[PDB]
């Protein structure tokens, strides 16, 4: 049976040979979206180093993680306070956390000396609080493609009448004013041109199965790791996003400027079914 690995090199292996056939010298983006746990991260990675070995020194393939952008230990201390009274801000995580000036700088650059400098992101740091890496990555520009992938990509804000949505409220109202620098900046800037691989599930709530399964993991090896209790806390934080944007962003099919994969896939990963949705 064909895996999520196979449908997405399908998919790819069709549309970016077309991409190029067009001569465009600008950047083609790919984005990888899909709930904690999917595998939507190993997914990435693989296609990365498939295109890295496909055309290996005919053209500059970069990659990195939305998370690779977190903002520096310092500033997310910053923005606990001034969210003092919001917990899903409280740490690193929902929308809101990543440092935009330097993402915008990044993509200013990649639109624009013979490399551009990405960071990196240091979970351990801290005692688990994190922190940005002395030493990021380089990619040689100009860039022909670039891999981004992250949990909440393609996730739109709610634009009118906020106050009359049910889910929009609380702490989520910041949130989705946080969403919109990315989506601005990103899946809704004209200037990017990309193809979208989309992973979504049967039920939301495989998020929590998924994430009590590694946490299991963890515990048995080295014996620490959130109680069940915390790992359902843990969870709960990233639940109203998905609740609130994730089927417009998955039945609008448009993840990807280009084209866009969309692939169900059940509590054990398994694809029940396929979409490729190509922007007439």
């Amino acid at each position: 049976s064909k895996t999520v690995l196979d449908y997405t090199i399908e998919f790819l292996d069709k549309y970016i040979p077309e991409w190029f056939e067009t001569g465009n010298k600008c950047p083609l983006f790919i984005f990888f979206s899909g709930p904690q746990g999917s595998g939507k991260s190993f997914t990435s990675i693989q296609i990365y180093n498939h295109l890295m070995e496909k055309y290996g020194g005919e053209k500059s393939i970069g990659y990195a993680s939305i998370d690779d952008f977190y903002l520096t230990h310092e500033d997310q201390l910053k923005l606990n306070e001034q969210f003092k009274n919001n917990k899903l801000l409280q740490g690193r995580g929902l929308p809101g956390t990543h440092d935009m000036k330097l993402l915008q700088e990044v993509l200013n650059t990649i639109f624009n000396q013979d490399t551009v400098v990405l960071p990196k992101y240091d979970k351990s740091q801290f005692k688990g609080e994190g922190d940005r890496c002395p030493t990021g990555q380089k990619i040689k520009l100009p860039v022909d493609i670039f891999i981004l992938e992250g949990w909440f990509l393609g996730f739109n804000p709610i634009l009118q009448g906020i106050e009359n949505n049910d889910l929009l409220t609380g702490d989520m109202v910041d949130v989705n004013a946080k969403l919109f620098f990315y989506s601005d900046l990103l899946w809704r800037n004209p200037e990017i041109k990309s193809l979208g691989i989309v992973f979504t599930t049967d039920n939301i709530n495989n998020v929590y199965g998924w994430r009590l399964q590694q946490e299991h993991e963890l515990i048995s090896k080295v014996g620490k790791g959130m109680t069940d209790e915390q790992v359902h806390a843990f969870v709960d934080r990233y639940m109203p996003s998905y609740k609130l944007y994730l089927n417009d962003f998955v039945r609008s099919e448009s993840l990807g400027s280009i084209a866009t994969l969309t692939l169900g896939i059940d509590s054990n990963r398994n694809v029940y079914s396929t979409k490729t949705r190509c922007i007439e």
